[PDB]
């Protein structure tokens, strides 16, 4: 039982230190209760398109602003025993969208953390 | 300015006269105000996945029920001067979902028809 929490659009930013053309790397962003999916914008046709999906377990959201990306969002994966990975950087069209999306995202991260906690603790109680 | 009208899940039905295993050909369905997008369910990873997009201009919705597909939806493309094309058949999990989705779809079809009407009539007024 999956549920869509937020649909929006964000520009992907492969390098938050370098400028890039306005409107480049636009993405359809689908935030579900237990997944984040990123894909190319939508054109009819039957095509094979690119699809980044990210687990919400261990995901952290960092808000950032610089002269080239005034509505930054950096997503990283941080789990016990591993190096922190940078998953993807975005820039939102406006801060309203930024606030909104990242707020929904954190909430959904917290939901996944607690479900996974209960699962892990439940397994241990079996043994 | 695109807007998500309805996210839901439907089973694709390549042949509404033949039975098929429960849960087969599940699809993520995204209904926008000016587009319908169908794609494979969601698993993290970076993958190349299949994507059917359909224009809403000239789309017609036929509700159907038989012994193998009790919540049928047939979509066809009907424009002036062309043979009618069958675009895709679905089966909804339950009639609540069927009613809801198809109601949103018709509404969005009507919106596209009227926007396109205004565009066509506007072009003619130029000439």
């Amino acid at each position: 039982h999956r549920r869509l929490v937020c649909y929006c659009r964000l520009f992907e930013v492969p390098d938050p230190n370098k400028p890039q053309k306005l409107g480049l790397h636009q993405r359809e962003i689908f935030l579900f209760n237990d997944l984040l999916v990123v894909t190319k914008i939508f054109q009819n046709s039957v095509t094979y398109s690119f699809r980044q999906s990210f687990s919400l377990y261990g995901m952290q959201v960092l808000l950032f602003e610089n002269q080239y990306y005034p509505n930054g969002i950096r997503l990283t994966s941080s789990v016990p025993g591993a190096d922190i990975k940078v998953l993807i950087n975005f820039n939102a069209p406006n801060p309203q969208d930024r606030k909104k999306f990242t707020d929904d995202l954190r909430e959904s991260i917290a939901e996944v953390q607690e479900m996974e906690k209960h699962r892990i603790e439940s397994e241990l109680e079996k043994q």
